[PDB]
DNA sequence: AAAAAGACTTAGAAAAATTTTT
DNA sequence: AAAAATTTTTCTAAGTCTTTTT
């Protein structure tokens, strides 16, 4: 059981009329280190202050990582460390390099290797306690419902990890108190604090969605709680999210022949925009939004292109105009491609390439903010975003229908799948032996068991009772056994074999839904609990005759 | 119109949990 | 009977987009 694909349209602006819930769950107090667990500065023992043994063992613990190999980090780490440290050690403890951390390190390695081989008995409790934790603040009580919370976990103290070069990595994360904690419910039982404790602001906005929230020290952006995947207020958006896109699949055309003539535009960002646009669509490349420089690690989308990201050579690799992109993208992930373009492109890009030092952004007057206020204008609700959306729905549904064998067996089928999804991932780009020595040892343990068969074959022809014929057939549903645990693994290995290097977000689980239905491959093999849990509405409102 | 704050979605990377190899 | 190997879950950083306001 669970809503609500079957109710009755939430108009927009309001997200909910009753809410309440029992607060987020805080880092459970630090406990202090054991006796016999010492850190020694330049050999000397010392014993540090609460306040600054809880940050050390912060980075005791990343004493295997690369983190803490790199300067930016132990730069900014120890600064930090700095602030959180009495007259007394601050004098003393001058640089990170003469700390010894070793003792400790190898203590919360020790600990890490006892809970990881505690009595069976005991574990049952830790996933017990776990489970309360689940049941007292895991779920909440939306309008009519108990829908399941997030992250009701609170962020616990640590030390920021910025992906790629990140001018921040390093710096402490403060623990952050009810004294921060912003509350967000309607009529509602107004969770009490902890004992001796005061939220910051009790407040009841319905016009957001989250339940908790906070301002975090490292770039002051606010953190929310949220509630589960498969809960309304967030399935609700899922299901609209997919339905844009497919708006889109329409007037894409319209869009299409649209900004192919804003190429001629008698205005920069018209003309600049259009390319833009003509590279988000063709390319799958994400907006760009602004980021801060020096405050952020640096890298760029499609509106914030810097003209040192690209090179145009009329000719190359014998074809044709070529367009040469190299930048870092989301995640510092690296994007390098030539794309052979259109003339009218290349010539719009020179254009935005003139009179320009490399640190100069390529499509100036013109940012998301315009690029989507111009989208919203010819389809309603339309965004960049949308565009990536679209792209790799429909080219994984073509994918399938021309990669699923109509006559084949499950694990061929539910293969068939996979390899589209991994073609899916070729627009968007990327996101044994032990097993041969399985594979060919029932391969042969097929071959003689075929063998059983085979001598069992000759019984019955001279034989030709009643009860031998029970033995010749109960030998060729033995070898139908191994023909199906064989493609299992025959399946596994080019599997495995076949991925080297969009599941999760950019995919119309309705696609999935109906091929799967079509061709009468159950979903528990395509998604597990996580996904059919968060894709219900999906699985359940779509026939076999479903087309994005 | 423009920018900064605020809200919401995407996703990589780790941590737990599960099956499977030694 | 750990240990090694996958495959789910949790986590939270990194984006997009919206709302709010200078």
């Amino acid at each position: 059981k669970w809503k609500w694909w079957e109710e009755e349209r939430y108009p927009e602006g309001i997200k909910w009329k009753f809410l309440e819930h029992k607060g987020p769950v805080f880092a459970p107090p630090y406990e202090p280190l054991p006796e016999n667990v010492k850190f020694y500065y330049d050999g000397k023992v010392m014993k540090l202050s609460p306040k600054a043994e809880e940050v050390a063992t912060f980075f005791a613990k990343m004493l295997d990582h690369e983190y803490t190999t790199k300067e930016i980090f132990r730069k900014n780490f120890f600064k930090d460390w700095r602030k959180e440290m009495t007259n007394e050690e601050k004098n003393i403890i001058t640089n990170l390099s003469k700390c010894d951390f070793t003792q400790m390190s190898q203590y919360f390695k020790a600990q890490t290797e006892a809970r990881k081989q505690m009595s069976k008995e005991e574990k049952l409790k830790i996933k017990e306690e776990n489970e309360k934790l689940l049941k007292e603040y895991g779920f909440c009580i939306m309008d009519n419902h108990k829908e399941r919370i997030a992250n009701f976990k609170i962020e616990p103290p640590g030390l920021f990890r910025g992906r790629g070069n990140h001018p921040k990595m390093g710096m402490l994360k403060r623990r952050i108190m009810p004294e921060d904690i912003i509350i967000n419910c309607s009529d509602a039982k107004v969770p009490s604090p902890p004992p001796g404790h005061k939220w910051k602001e009790v407040r009841h906005d319905n016009k957001v969605t989250w339940l908790v929230s906070w301002t975090e020290n490292i770039q002051g952006s606010i953190k929310y709680i949220m509630l589960n995947p498969s809960s309304r207020i967030k399935g609700e958006k899922d299901w609209q999210k997919y339905e844009t896109a497919r708006r889109l699949k329409k007037c894409v055309d319209k869009i299409r022949n649209q900004y192919r003539e804003d190429w001629k535009s008698k205005e920069m960002k018209v003309r600049q925009r259009a390319v833009a646009l003509y590279f988000i669509d063709k390319l799958a490349l994400r907006a760009g939004n602004e980021k801060e420089e020096g405050e952020t690690a640096d890298t760029v989308g499609c509106c914030s292109l810097r003209v040192e990201h690209i090179n145009l050579h009329p000719e190359l690799d014998g074809q044709e105009y070529v367009v040469e992109f190299d930048f870092l993208g989301r995640d510092s992930i690296r994007y390098y491609n030539k794309v052979p373009v259109e003339k009218r492109v290349f010539k719009n890009l020179q254009l935005f390439m003139e009179n320009k030092q490399p640190e100069d952004d390529l499509f100036d007057r013109l940012n998301t903010g315009i690029l989507n206020k111009h989208l919203q204008d010819l389809m309603e609700g339309l965004t960049a975003k949308v565009f990536r959306t679209y792209n790799a729905s429909i080219t994984l549904q073509q994918q399938l229908k021309e990669l699923t064998a109509p006559d084949e067996n499950i694990p061929a089928k539910i293969l068939s799948y996979n390899r589209a999804n991994r073609a899916v991932a070729i627009l968007c780009n990327h996101q044994m032996m032990n097993l041969q020595t399985k594979i060919d040892a029932k391969k042969e343990q097929l071959a003689d068991a075929r063998r059983d068969l085979k001598s069992a074959k000759a019984d019955a022809k001279v034989m030709k009772d009643a009860k031998t014929k029970k033995v010749v057939e109960s030998k060729k549903k033995a070898v139908q056994r191994l023909e199906e645990q064989l493609m299992k693994l025959e399946v596994q290995a080019t599997d495995r074999e076949e991925n080297k290097q969009s599941k999760l977000n950019f995919l119309d689980p309705r696609i999935t839904v109906a091929w799967c239905k079509k061709w009468g491959v159950p979903i528990e093999k395509i998604y597990n609990k996580t996904q059919r849990e968060k894709f219900a509405w999906a699985i359940d409102m779509a026939d076999e005759d479903y087309e994005f």
